[PDB]
């Protein structure tokens, strides 16, 4: 479960939010595949409800209503031919599972579902499953709401519903069975691994009793023996009875710690600067490299009220977006995700953004397909920041440094830093004020390197900085504090 | 040093921040006393740095330059007499002991000091005490900037510079005999106990190193063998080496996981709401009762980046700030301190207060004395929130009700909660958005009570609401969504 069964080198895995089926397969095929990125992060593949109010959230998708692969992304036929399709091109396709329960109770009963099937929340009926009353946790929830009231309860967090979600009963076979066969489906059809959500809210054994249930990857796409690759999401940045490591023997966890923190660096709050970066990793309390799972920001913290809090950099901040990303895809530590949003009419009032619940963009609640302009980037209000040049190399670089120790770092005692990965790459950064000038020991093979992040290196040349690194291995480098972006980075591939 | 050496029946010490002595002494007669209050938490009264850039900081008097009880609160003489008129009146003063640092590193030598001393900061001098070289922690600190780059390194935490600042060598006796020096001529003069600041910087056992160096409190205003109250400053909300506990053998200790989530379940955030506060106290993970001192907001983190983030409640948001006090202030969980600020400049800029350095309000650097309005508010800019009647008369409420048990908890699975404290008091929330109404046991004797809250009891009669009890216990309540203040608060002594 700690392997991602990514194909040949490729070591980062994206999350193409609330995108549909149809359009993730041409994603592959055009850019995902020929650019190396690893795979990609679908969203709940599962029938889910039909909230209107407010009108069609990005939440929805976590309120299930069946496990019939039919969202607003699409129906299992286009859901297979985006497997199939992507798997042709190495690019492994990695399902939401959204497992510890259904829609919230408070719902009404009907057809209001992404595939129309009936369910009535109240009676605890979903007879497209199908569920009823004793395959919730009703019972077993210790708490006076039945809501988990006191995170200071390890056993109500698993026990009792979130927000009002009813907590399905993953103690009982009938369930885990239930469960099993919904991600065994996926799997049959081409699934790498899932991503397990609100694990914190499920007990580990539980979690492990349901993984224990799945078959093996489709022997068409996999070795023989791949095992589905599995991150749990737990938000656990201390303070609570629950810890991250409660899940390892599952597989990997969502380390909510890594993006937290390095955004409080780049952003230069609470005294931090990235000089203090030297030994990042495991050196700053996190879970262990190996079974962690980095990000600068996921679909939800991304808005603000996350784990990060304020501190969470977004696409929104461009600038210093795109250097906490290049620092973290660039940095060893953990298996990396880089997320791509959808824009929307971000409105804060005191503390909050009214309309973070906001889906993505659309025609009438049908979500809009993604287009692709001559330059790049798309259209319809897609984000896209894996099609950034800043992002998308630095996704390569990872790649081609893979293996590489981290070594050569450099610090200005503030925030003009730089280290390297063995002999295959090495960047430089500058989050000071004032224009950074200075020969770094590049630890790189003498030659003319190409900026990765400035530009590329097409028919021999460079289209944006190029960098001069002699036999001694040490190069000058001169990054202004207002440069387009105040990193660059090389390697072995971008050498003329 | 656990005890509080409050004086009669009275439960809290309010923070009259960076008030001048002059005004406490008064505030302290005017006010304080007949209104039930414990005690004061002063400012530094000890010479600091002057910072001018930016001007004259609220943070500077956090930068200690000598031991002299004289900072821009006033001169010793002044001092005295505070806390000699103060303690005439049963109001304790406690000290804000700045003991892990003297001021930055960075800070020119000069004189620029709150009393005059001269002082170099890059040689190590401060002739006024007197300190040297040998006296900081220079040497003993291990990282390579002398700075604490990680958190995750108890070790350094304690011995290496907090943002620049020179860290004192607690570990030898010479430095902690001119600090119990200074904390003992503080006790003579007739200080009740302190608020050791920065305690995490400090060796748990250097800090009793130090206090076991003190006197007994002037026996003058205290019985004998009274000791110096102790609450420390430390900010542990989890993920670190360092734990609150780790200090509970010298007295109290901050509790910041308090103010944090109150203000998120006052907030309404994370899908937190009031019924789940039924077992508010150690139960929701806080430590013990007894080793606790809490507070919605500290000076410090009022501003925003302080521990629990943007969900702390400030005077700025005041329909939900007296909530969260009254709240604290009625449930007998830890002891409590209450917030007096001062209003300035607020202006945030992408995730910060480009003004949260602002000092108190001044005439060219010196501090505006605290005017006194006909209304009972304070004027030159004085927030003055311990005066607003919801608080005030909870403060008292608090007194009233000390010693009896939490009981009678009621909730609606949502925000309409309340709960009294055994047979002297009883108070009712509504945090919904629908008016609140019902017959609660308010488990107090029949009569007619005055709501504390919307009025009082003057003259054998309530100026705000009235609550009628009848000898089965039970009132009814009516509080509108929309009410001035959405809860009420009775108590034995705001019966007819
Ligand atoms: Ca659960
Ligand atoms: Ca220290
Ligand atoms: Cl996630
Ligand atoms: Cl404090």
């Amino acid at each position: 479960q700690y392997s991602s069964n990514t194909q040949q080198g490729r070591t980062s895995i994206v999350h193409l939010f609330e995108w549909r089926w149809v359009d993730i397969a041409l994603e592959c095929e055009r850019y995902l595949a020929p650019k190396g990125f690893g795979g990609v992060q679908v969203s709940p593949p599962n029938e889910n409800v039909a909230i209107h109010n407010p009108f069609r959230p990005w939440w929805e998708r976590y309120q299930p209503v069946s496990y019939k692969l039919c969202t607003r992304s699409g129906n299992e036929d286009e859901f297979r031919n985006m497997v199939t399709r992507c798997n042709n091109v190495g690019v492994r396709i990695y399902v939401d599972a959204v497992i510890n329960h259904m829609c919230g109770n408070a719902v009404s009963a009907g057809t209001s579902s992404t595939c129309g099937s009936y369910f009535n929340p109240g009676s605890r009926d979903f007879p497209a499953v199908p569920y009823s009353g004793w395959d919730f946790n009703d019972g077993k929830c210790k708490t006076g709401s039945g809501d988990i009231e006191n995170y200071n309860d390890a056993t109500q967090v698993r026990d009792c519903r979130l927000s009002g979600l009813l907590d399905l009963a993953l103690g009982k076979d009938y369930v885990r069975s239930k469960i099993a066969e919904y991600m065994n489906h996926l799997i049959d059809i081409g699934v790498a691994g899932f991503r397990i959500d609100a694990s914190k809210h499920m007990w580990p054994g539980d979690i492990k009793a349901i993984l224990d249930k799945l078959h093996n990857l489709n022997s068409n796409w996999f070795p023989e023996g791949s095992k589905p690759f599995i991150y749990q999401e737990v938000i656990d940045l201390g303070g609570e009875p629950i810890k991250s490591s409660d899940y390892f023997g599952n597989g990997r966890v969502t380390e909510f710690k890594y993006g937290a923190k390095l955004g409080t660096v780049i952003r230069k709050w609470n005294g931090e600067k990235m000089s203090y970066l030297k030994n990042w990793g495991e050196g700053w309390g996190f879970m262990p490299s190996d079974r962690a799972l980095v990000f600068v920001d996921n679909h939800d913290n991304q808005r603000g009220h996350g784990a990060g809090g304020a501190s969470i950099l977004t696409f929104w901040d461009a600038r210093l977006y795109k250097m906490a990303v290049g620092f973290m895809l660039a940095h060893p530590y953990g298996f990396t995700r880089v997320m791509s949003s959808y824009r929307w009419p971000r409105y804060f009032e005191n503390g909050k953004d009214v309309n973070d619940w906001v889906g993505p963009p659309n025609d009438n609640g049908v979500t809009k397909e993604v287009t692709i302009n001559p330059d790049t980037t798309c259209g319809n209000d897609w984000v896209c920041e894996h099609r950034w040049r800043q992002i998308r190399n630095m996704v390569n670089f990872r790649n081609v440094v893979d293996g590489q120790p981290f070594t050569n770092w450099y610090d200005n005692g503030s925030n003009q830093v730089a280290f390297g990965r063995g002999n295959r790459g090495f960047i430089v950064f500058n989050n000071d004020d004032w224009t950074f000038s200075l020969t770094l020991q590049t630890g790189l093979p003498a030659g003319t390197y190409c900026d990765v992040i400035s530009g590329d290196k097409i028919n021999g040349n460079c289209t944006g900085i190029k960098i001069y690194v002699s036999d001694d291995g040490k190069a000058h480098f001169s990054i202004s504090n207002s440069a387009e972006d105040p990193f660059i980075a090389i390697h072995a591939e971008s050498k003329l």
